[PDB]
């Protein structure tokens, strides 16, 4: 909402559409170390956010941000490479901006990738987590993109999240984890965002535990919910980079500076499993 004009996010879509031949479905968000999705794509025409009309730039992760639009697996994309974050200073409303622009660019879809912690012990590091739903903690206490005067051109005062995470995708996505012959069955869980960039305390494990959280995290929860509020079809997987210690044997540590998982091939199977599943991505044709 806030800080934009419905112009802003009209002349940033309409200078991307004068900008690319482009005109992407579906649009997805690389969380850390699923920026290599930006490789799979053909016709690829990258734009730094920079350089792009009312796009926040990056603060400093920028070596790590860029938006590519490119074709996926028979898609039209939109790439977000290196996202925002309400850590980085970033209002909400401008770390939403980008799922905002993708709507107006003709944008129906939004795939939401992130790396995360582990909650649940089931969960193995390196494990992908589909996004059932998510806890918006710092949408609690008023931290919630849609913070501000509406825009019924973009959606309603009060969406519903409960049916966030499209429970269509989610059904495609545990068959196609299937159709792929993987074994480990893609794993399914509520996400928890969580700001600041600190990392968990134990005893803060516990309540991310306890409240019911299986996968931690600080982002997509913001996108989830504009894109929503737009009425983006919305799906997404969380790369468990790490497993949280629950306990106070604690000892062991998993910066972003390590996010080994995704500093793996473990992030490699998300991109292509994000890159199979644009073929369960609805066409805005349809054809019977
Ligand atoms: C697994 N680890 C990674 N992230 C997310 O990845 C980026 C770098 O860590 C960060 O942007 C961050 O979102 C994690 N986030 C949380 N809340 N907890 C843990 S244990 C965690």
């Amino acid at each position: 909402e806030n800080g934009y004009t419905y112009e802003d996010y009209k002349n940033t879509a309409e200078w991307l559409l004068s900008h690319t031949k482009h005109r992407p479905q579906v649009a997805i968000i690389c969380g850390s170390g699923l920026g290599g999705l930006t490789d799979k794509l053909t016709q690829a025409q990258i734009f730094d956010y920079s350089e792009i009309p009312n796009f926040p730039r990056s603060t400093v992760p920028g070596h790590a941000g860029r938006l590519v639009f490119g074709f996926l697996n028979g898609r039209a994309c939109v790439m977000m490479q290196g996202r925002f974050h309400m850590y980085e200073g970033y209002p909400l409303w401008k770390v939403t901006f980008p799922v905002r622009v993708f709507h107006l660019l003709g944008v129906d879809t939004l795939v939401v990738t992130n790396a995360a912690g582990g909650l649940n012990p089931k969960f193995e590091v390196g494990d992908i987590m589909l996004i059932r739903d998510h806890i918006n903690l710092p949408g609690f206490s008023g931290q919630n993109p849609l913070r501000g005067p509406n825009d019924e051109r973009f959606g309603d005062r009060f969406p519903a999240m409960s049916d966030a995470y499209d429970r269509t995708m989610r059904q495609r996505a545990l068959s196609t984890w299937k159709q792929m012959g993987e074994q480990r069955e893609l794993q399914e869980g509520t996400y928890v965002m969580v700001a600041g960039p600190s990392f968990e305390t134990v005893a803060e494990c516990r309540v991310l535990q306890k409240l019911g959280a299986d996968a931690v995290g600080m982002s997509t929860v913001p996108e989830v919910i504009v894109a929503r509020h737009c009425g983006l079809r919305v799906f997404g997987f969380s790369l468990i980079t790490n497993k949280v210690i629950m306990d106070y044997e604690s000892l062991e540590k998993a910066n972003h500076e390590e996010v080994l998982a995704a500093g793996k091939q473990a992030a490699q199977k998300l991109e292509q499993f994000v890159s199979i599943l644009m073929a369960s991505i609805p066409l805005p044709d349809k054809a019977s």
